[PDB]
């Protein structure tokens, strides 16, 4: 669905009305109606994301972790190359795996937890996927994938 329409879809309170006024503005600016969000996996809200006290920054770096058991199934980090490439990352600054970060640190984002409240936060950012233009958002960790793309499960009749 629309990603604006999305924070209007998962509001936990509608008194965010303000909120979601402004938020919203970032439509027009902000790619706020080029983003799409889709469920891309069927998972549940842990306790463990909840419970706890994080702060916006904090939180959105530690649940990338959280998802982040395995980086690469190839070999990682083995050797270091040098050369003019790091010059490139230390003048342009090359960002790494927390990109994201990035983006959700941003102040728009903020409002988006607010309204959908953490245990959609996380369930958002876990079980659903963020897709901007020709880019993704959240980032897909599918990674088992050997040749097919997707796997069609059991169908379900009527009852």
């Amino acid at each position: 669905m629309r990603f604006d329409q999305y924070v209007d879809e998962n509001k936990s309170s509608d008194d965010f009305e303000p909120l979601i006024h402004d938020l919203f503005e970032t439509r027009w600016h902000g790619t706020g109606r080029e983003i799409w969000i889709e469920r891309v996996k069927d998972r549940k809200i842990p306790s463990t994301l909840v419970k706890p006290n994080y702060s916006h920054e904090e939180l959105i770096d530690m649940l990338i972790g959280y998802l982040a058991d395995n980086r690469y199934e190839n070999a990682l980090i083995n050797g270091l190359v040098t050369g003019d490439d790091l010059e490139i990352a230390n003048s342009y600054g090359f960002k790494g795996r927390n990109a994201v970060t990035n983006l959700l640190k941003s102040p728009e984002f903020r409002l988006v937890h607010t309204i959908i409240g953490t245990e959609t936060f996380l369930d958002l950012l876990i079980n659903y996927s963020a897709r901007m233009g020709n880019v993704y958002l959240w980032g897909e960790l599918n990674e088992s994938n050997y040749k097919t793309q997707c796997k069609s499960s059991e169908n379900l009749y009527f009852q």
